[PDB]
């Protein structure tokens, strides 16, 4: 658009290309998203405009929606790096635990604010999860995904990951609820911790059969209402649970308890982001500096 003058790619994105860009009346970066043919409808326009309101520290901030020539341009804040670059980038000797519980801390902030507003991201990732240089962490692209059906390939026929969708998703159930986000995020907790990720699922069964075999299949004890699910089959192996001493070492016996709260199969269970911040795992939270090179 006009005001702005693109540096450079950024990536492609689930809806479309980045870029990094130059709003040329105020001087700002930003980061510069472009939405796909109809003429995007009305309803899209509405649930946009209502996420330029929720506003919070570790939520990427949406600073502008241009709809012109009936196409749609999102303009946030431009962060430097995202969480999957920095974790490839302390592969060697991890993220130290410190920062890892300082953005653990901070993401469950921006989802205890979210959440409370009734608002949910659905496609939590590391590439979503941004970082600056004063040691704080962001969610971006919150609530885009109810604005606009999640597609299984992107238009640059890229696949999107699933290695962090919960079970109740896998599973059929149309309704999801801000549980969706805590499973995610457990999962990337977890993959921080590991350096690895937990659940790297290739297809929806591939994905499901590796939560399985993890966490051991669901069943109605642990799980009431999982046989009458959409997808579920009766025919499903069953798998013993591995002990998560065994899933996610060198984690604490705080960070382990913590992360099987956000993993419990039932999303009536699991862990709400609000009651997660009170958990004692973050007793003796901290907020470092992250070694960024840029
Ligand atoms: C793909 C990309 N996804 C995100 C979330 C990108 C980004 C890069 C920099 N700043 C912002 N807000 N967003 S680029």
């Amino acid at each position: 658009m006009e005001n702005f003058q693109k540096v450079e790619k950024i990536g492609e994105g689930t809806y479309g290309v980045v870029y990094k860009a130059r709003n040329k009346l105020t001087g700002e970066v930003v980061a510069l998203k472009k939405i796909r043919t109809e003429g995007v409808p009305s309803t899209a326009i509405r649930e946009i405009s209502l996420l330029k309101e929720l506003n919070h520290p570790n939520i990427v901030k949406l600073l502008d929606v241009i709809h012109t020539e009936n196409k749609l341009y999102l303009v946030f804040e431009f962060l430097h790096q995202d969480l999957k670059k920095f974790m490839d980038a302390s592969a060697l000797t991890g993220i130290p635990l410190p920062l890892i519980k300082s953005y653990l801390f901070q993401l469950l902030q921006g989802l205890a604010f979210c959440h409370s507003h009734r608002v949910l991201h659905r496609d939590l990732k590391p590439q979503n999860l941004l970082i600056n240089t004063e040691g704080a962490i962001k969610l971006a692209d919150f609530g885009l995904a109810r604005a606009f059906g999640v597609p299984v390939r992107t238009y640059t026929h890229e696949v999107v990951t699933l290695w962090y969708r919960a079970p109740e998703i896998l599973l059929g159930c149309k309704y999801y609820s801000t549980a969706v986000d805590i499973w995610s995020l457990g999962c990337i907790f977890a993959e921080m911790v590991t350096r690895r990720a937990l659940f790297p699922g290739d297809s929806e069964i591939d994905q499901l059969f590796r939560i399985f075999r993890t966490l051991g299949t669901p069943d109605e004890v642990v799980w009431p209402g999982v046989t009458s699910m959409p997808d579920y089959k009766p025919s499903f192996p069953k798998w013993a649970r591995q002990d998560f001493s065994k899933v996610v070492p060198p984690l604490d016996e705080d960070g382990r308890s913590l992360l099987s709260q956000m993993l419990h199969y039932d999303p009536n269970k699991r862990i709400s982001a609000k009651a997660a911040l009170a958990h004692p795992f973050f007793q003796d939270v901290t907020k470092p500096v992250p070694h960024l090179r840029l």
